[PDB]
C-alpha cells in the first residue's frame, strides 16, 4: 500500500456534516462510504440522505436516532433498491415516517464487505477501495474535546465501540516517535477537531477499535 492515502484529494468525500442531537452517526458513516463508492462508479459526488436511512431502515434493525449499524444501512439500500439524495430528502435530526421516493434515488448497493479485523487489512482496504465505514470507541471526554494532531487515548477500547465514522485515508506526521494516523471524517460539524476530522493513532494496537468493525458497500 502507499505510505499515505487521502481520498478527499481525489474527489470521493463530501463536506463534513452535523448529525445534531440525533443518534444517527451510523447513517453518516454509511452515506460517507456509499458516497465514495458511487463516485468511483459514476464520477459524480452526490450528497446522500441520512434522513432516508434514519426514517426507513427499521426493518433491517436500525433504531433511528437511538443508534444503528452501517451494515444494516447498506442492507436497507440493497433491499429498498435505492437511496435518495440529501437535496430531495433533507436531514431533520429527528426520526420521522419514511418518505423514500424512488424518483429521487441517486445511489444503490449490491451488498457489503466486512474487512478482516486488523489494521493491516484496513490499510489495504482504504488503499484500494476508497473511504471505509468504521466503528470506534468515542466514549472518552478526550474525544469530545479533541482539537488537533494525532488522537491517542490510553483508555480507549479495541472491543467496545460506540460511534460510527469514516476513514478517508491514512498517513504520517513529519515531526516524533509515533507519527502514523488514520484520517477520520466525523459527523459533529466542522467546529469539532480539525475541520470536523480527527487524525487517529494508526498501528498502535488497533487503537479505539478502528479495525474491529470496518466495512463498505459494493455497488
Ligand atoms: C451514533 N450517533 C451513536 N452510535 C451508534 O449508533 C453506534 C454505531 C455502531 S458502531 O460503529 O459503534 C459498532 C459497534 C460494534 C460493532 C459494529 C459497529 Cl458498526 C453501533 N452503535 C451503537 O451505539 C450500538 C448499537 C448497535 C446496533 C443498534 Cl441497532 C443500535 C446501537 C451499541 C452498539 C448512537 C450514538
Amino acid at each position: 500500500a502507499p505510505r499515505s492515502v487521502d481520498w478527499r484529494e481525489k474527489g470521493y468525500v463530501t463536506p463534513v456534516k452535523n448529525q445534531g442531537q440525533c443518534g444517527s452517526c451510523w447513517a453518516f458513516s454509511a452515506t460517507g462510504a456509499l458516497e465514495g463508492q458511487m463516485f468511483r462508479k459514476t464520477g459524480r459526488l452526490i450528497s446522500l440522505s441520512e434522513q432516508n436511512l434514519v426514517d426507513c431502515s427499521g426493518p433491517q434493525g436500525n433504531e433511528g436516532c437511538n443508534g444503528g449499524l452501517m451494515d444494516y444501512a447498506f442492507q436497507y439500500v440493497q433491499d429498498n433498491g435505492g437511496l435518495d439524495s440529501e437535496e430531495s430528502y433533507p436531514y431533520e435530526a429527528t426520526e420521522e415516517s419514511c418518505k423514500y421516493n424512488p424518483k429521487y434515488s441517486v445511489a444503490n448497493d449490491t451488498g457489503f464487505v466486512d474487512i478482516p479485523k486488523q489494521e493491516k487489512a484496513l490499510m489495504k482496504a482504504v488503499a484500494t477501495v476508497g473511504p471505509i465505514s468504521v466503528a470506534i470507541d468515542a466514549g472518552h471526554e478526550s474525544f469530545l474535546f479533541y482539537k488537533e494532531g494525532i488522537y491517542f487515548e490510553p483508555d480507549c477500547s479495541s472491543e467496545d465501540m460506540d460511534h460510527g465514522v469514516l476513514v478517508v485515508g491514512y498517513g504520517f506526521e513529519s515531526t516524533s516517535d509515533n507519527n502514523k494516523y488514520w484520517l477520520v471524517k466525523n459527523s459533529w460539524g466542522e467546529e469539532w477537531g480539525m475541520g470536523g476530522y480527527v487524525k487517529m493513532a494508526k498501528d498502535r494496537r488497533n487503537h479505539c477499535g478502528i479495525a474491529s468493525a470496518a466495512s463498505y458497500p459494493t455497488v
